[PDB]
């Protein structure tokens, strides 16, 4: 007889986003199915029991046993957490999964989460993000000066160096903030989530690419001690379920964003590519931010150099095995 | 008490093909771990209990309960099985997973396997394959006329329409055949597997891309009646373990191929892009082959048109959300 385990999972997400909230639900449903009801986890939307941006805090305190969040929400505690979500001009979703599972990423991220009493598992990806929504159209790089924009992580810091006034909001809050006039622009994920949250209603000017988040990972987090007290069978169920959340969510976003792109263009939204004045300035600002973080911390520097090497090698591989068919019509 | 289930899994793979055999091992180990030993599956290498090309036949007959194979080994039984692995100029591994899980592909493939008493689950990908190994560099499309090349499946049929003299050889045999002068060229999967077979020693010209296999799926198969007999808990364990095999294998190949590519370029291998004359002729010959299959069968035609639509839409999406960052090299 294995125990009846009953857990709660705090998430960073609103229930309306069945893509990303769906990853948390998948983990909870699958351990219940595999355990025949002996191992249950109740998922909660952002703000129900824990604020969306404080999932790691609640997991560390053990006010919940586990969570579903984005590591880059905690760059204030350790800028190295950025690599476990996405960094500007960083890894594709497929490269990010390769880096986590076989390039040393999951070991690097678990070493950081160990400092906050937690263990981490990849448990979602949005795939490549788009460039966000603007109430007024962008004319050139100088159009960004003084804009109030919702955008998190090191992407936010890059946009701040370009003169954007970066605002902190969980996904659920963006539409009201855009309507009330609190902000002038926002990015979230892509067509499917952006349209569902009402971003295409609040703003008409959509850009690409989302160079800040080329393949952002969502992590399942478990309290170290809660994880220790789990029998080996239930650890295996949870760990395996997170692979389904990770591959299942990426595939779900690819499908839903592909349909939503067609829907919003038919409904009147025009998608524009960012000018090279913005892309060049973003790349340069990103290099400056990573240089500063590296000079301030040998651990960050060492991780940045291992990740940069992984990135160079995997891009060289994908330039041969994938890019030629992607660009040939 | 849930039952003590003991199954056997027939695989299409030698144990030396370890990244792919590893997918089968992952499923077997993970259901044993999650069930605390109550659900065990014993994996077998190709030939040990069932020939590698007869996994589906063995699963249908229930001589084994489950299998790990490539749907495109069964195109002689139904050419529609091709889409469940890879087709020339088809889907990237990421697009292939999107198509299977959400685009209707798993439902299409399960309707085909239902004819043979089987249910199917995605359970691996090699990722994009390369264009194979050539002793002498290719000058142009006419250089392929009469060239003796190891290349199997629909890829071989396309290369045949380009005038290639298609040679059938096992993985293990290609090195000797290249050295002996028996064949002029050969493809397998990519740098990791190809280096282990000695192909970097036998030839200096490695072509790309492998337009015949842009993201080949490996499928777990279960006998429909064996699956029916399985408690709901063990079904969930098996189905979930196949997601780990699928994402795990692709990521493992990406890592191994990226490392092996660096080793073989240091060993003086030249990476050559196929000329547009070959890529245009191959795309056209592939479209002719799929046209003939479609004209001979309304069910094939319908599936080809659903897949072509999914492919157009996903490519349109990836041209926006991925290609811009992928094509700028620093
Ligand atoms: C990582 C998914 C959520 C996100 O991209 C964001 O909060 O912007
Ligand atoms: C998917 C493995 C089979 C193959 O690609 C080959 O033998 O060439
Ligand atoms: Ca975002
Ligand atoms: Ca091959």
């Amino acid at each position: 007889g294995l125990p009846q385990v009953r857990w709660r999972m705090a998430t960073s997400w609103p229930i309306s986003l069945d893509t990303i909230y769906g990853g948390a639900v998948t983990i909870c449903q699958r351990v219940e199915e595999m355990s025949g009801g002996a191992f249950r986890i109740e998922p909660f939307a952002a703000g129900e029991i824990v604020p969306g941006l404080e999932v790691l805090d609640a997991v560390q305190a053990r006010s919940v046993e586990c969570g579903h969040t984005a590591s880059y929400y905690y760059i204030g505690k350790n800028p190295a957490f950025a690599f476990g979500t996405a960094v500007p001009f960083g890894l594709s979703a497929q490269q990010q999964n390769t880096w986590l599972y076989y390039g040393g990423g999951n070991e690097d991220m678990n070493a950081l989460f160990a400092d906050f009493g937690a263990v981490s598992f990849p448990a979602g990806n949005t795939g490549g993000q788009l460039g966000g929504w603007f109430k007024k159209p962008i004319q050139n790089l100088a159009s960004l000066q003084g804009l109030k924009m919702r955008i998190p992580g090191l992407g936010g810091k890059v946009m701040a160096k370009l003169g954007v006034n970066v605002q902190v909001l969980p996904g659920g809050e963006i539409y009201l903030a855009l309507e009330r006039g609190t902000i002038d622009a926002a990015e979230f994920t892509g067509p499917y989530d952006d349209e569902k949250l009402g971003l295409a209603k609040a703003a008409k000017h959509y850009y690409y690419p989302g160079w800040w988040e080329p393949g952002p990972t969502l992590m399942a987090l478990v309290n170290r001690k809660a994880w220790s007290d789990l029998p080996k069978e239930y650890q295996a169920m949870f760990r395996t379920a997170c692979y389904e959340a990770n591959l299942g969510m990426l595939s779900n976003y690819e499908w839903r964003n592909s349909e939503a792109l067609q829907r919003i263009t038919r409904q009147g939204i025009k998608l524009e590519r960012y000018g090279d004045d913005i892309l060049k300035a973003a790349r340069s600002a990103s290099a400056e931010i990573f240089q500063e973080l590296a000079d301030a911390d040998a651990g960050f520097k060492a991780l940045l150099e291992r990740w940069r090497l992984f990135r160079r090698d995997t891009r060289r591989w994908n330039n041969i095995n994938e890019l030629p068919l992607a660009e040939f019509d």
